[PDB]
DNA sequence: ATTATGACGCT
DNA sequence: AGCGTCAT
């Protein structure tokens, strides 16, 4: 009862860009706006590998991980923008940099923890007593809210989409209860005005559009955030949890998706999240582990308590290729060579991020896969990052990875190598 | 031949 | 440390 945490002393938005890659190609090239169109890295291979689609584009079946002549067949008319190429790999630069622009106004808003190249969580929870303070006790207008959606409503006693919206956010918001200024509910609210005024300056600010979550917690967050895209907001309120949770499968709730999620499924013998309220947390560790089954007693009920990380950089800097079916590197030379690309571009990327952010990588970490293994990474080893020379750091790496090569012959590498990465880690300031 | 990343957990 | 999982 009065005893019972309800998860709800937070509030938490998860702000994630619409179809990113090609929202900033789009940006470049007008010529592709308001179009069917997506970004395709490579082109050789089958028209090049789509990994981003515009909405219009997946109206007619178009996918991530699709082959673009594949994409063509769906919808001829289909644009296209490539990635970059640089020292023979696609070069993630230009979306790097477009991911700077938007986290920096995201920033000015709150402690935000950068989840992805395209999303970050936001810790609202201060932004919203102080914003409550200067509202003093007066009603929120739904004209502060034109971009979001209450799940759950409208409910009880049409036609139009934002018709539906707009019911459902009156709905709620006649329900309100402004007087309490600890009210999770009106928490909530303001902090949905809020993201409203984050998503209106990052599109005033750099033309990409974008959706957002606003919850009591990350996962919650996550969940809302989906619920209604491209350029809507959606606010998931802890009342509204039972009924969402009833029919949501399993593998919707972050962390959900793979192995752990398909075992929930199999060992408990039920499909959707809210199934999980009628087991006993002990019952949960039993079966998914002390920490796991804690999470997942807590989440079915809507309650998390992982924190909004104040992360705005990536940890770790990176470069991976594979080389797939016969393009895989069989030769010393042509790992030396490769293991120099990845190195080079590893090194500019390096020295860009100790000018920028005042610190510096002390590990390299170096992995590699091998023909037959469908495993991610065959072998990892790390050595010592002393240096942002590129030519010492791929000789480094290839020091540590020398070992591998069954072949007797000192020019021969078998077996041939899939897939090269090499990763900067454990910063330090400078 | 579903690529290029990036965070975090386990032992 | 090196491996695995999950994610975008
Ligand atoms: N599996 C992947 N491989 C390579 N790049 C990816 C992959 N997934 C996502 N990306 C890149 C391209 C995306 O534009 C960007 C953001 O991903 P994501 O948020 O999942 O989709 P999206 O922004 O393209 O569309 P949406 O509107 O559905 O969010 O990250
Ligand atoms: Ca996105
Ligand atoms: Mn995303």
């Amino acid at each position: 009862g009065p005893h019972m945490a309800t998860g709800q002393d937070r509030v938490v938005a998860l702000v994630d860009m619409d179809c990113f890659f090609v929202q900033v190609e789009q940006r470049q090239n007008p010529h592709l706006r308001n179009k069917p169109c997506a970004v395709v890295q490579y082109k050789s291979w089958k028209g090049g590998g789509i990994i981003a689609v515009s909405y219009e584009a997946r109206a007619f079946g178009v996918t991530r991980s699709m082959w673009a002549d594949d994409a063509k067949k769906l919808c001829p008319d289909l644009l296209l923008a490539q990635v970059r190429e640089s020292r023979g790999k696609a070069n993630l630069t230009k979306y790097r940099e477009a991911s700077v622009e938007v986290m920096e106004i995201m920033s000015r808003f709150a402690v935000i923890e950068r989840a992805s190249i395209d999303e970050a969580y936001v810790d609202l929870t201060s932004a919203v007593q102080e914003r409550l303070q200067k509202l003093q006790g007066q009603p929120i207008s739904a004209d502060l809210l034109p971009s979001t959606y209450i799940e759950g409503l409208p409910q009880g006693p049409t036609v139009q989409k934002e018709g539906m919206r707009k019911q459902g956010l009156f709905q709620w918001l006649d329900s309100l209860q402004i007087d309490n200024l600890t009210s999770p509910d009106l928490q909530l609210t303001v902090g949905a005005v809020i993201v409203e005024e984050m998503r209106a300056a990052i599109e005033r600010e750099t033309g990409f559009q974008c959706s957002a979550g606003i919850s009591h917690n990350k996962v919650l967050a996550k969940l809302a955030c989906g619920l209604n895209k491209p350029n809507r907001q959606t606010l998931v309120s802890h009342g509204s949890v039972p009924q969402l949770f009833s029919q949501m499968p399993i593998r919707k709730i972050r962390s959900l998706g793979g192995k752990l999620g398909a075992s929930v499924i199999e060992i408990l013998g039920i499909e959707y999240m809210g199934e999980l309220t009628q087991f006993t947390e002990s019952q949960l560790q039993s079966h998914f582990g002390e920490k796991n089954g804690s999470w997942l007693y807590a989440m079915c009920r809507g309650i998390e308590h992982d924190p909004v990380k104040p992360r705005q950089l990536p940890k770790t800097i990176g470069c991976s290729k594979n080389f797939p079916g016969k393009t895989a590197l069989a030769t010393r030379e042509q790992v030396q060579w490769w293991l120099l690309q990845l190195a080079q571009e590893l090194e500019e990327r390096l020295t860009k991020d100790r000018n920028d952010n005042d610190r510096v990588a002390t590990q390299l970490v170096v992995s590699i896969r091998v023909q037959g293994d469908k495993r991610l990474s065959s072998l990892r080893r790390c050595c010592a990052l002393t240096r942002y020379d590129a030519h010492k750091m791929s000789h480094d790496a290839f020091t540590v990875i020398k070992n591998c090569n069954t072949s007797g012959i000192q020019t021969e590498w078998s077996p041939p190598l899939t897939m090269l990465f090499l990763c900067a880690t454990k910063f330090s300031a400078s």
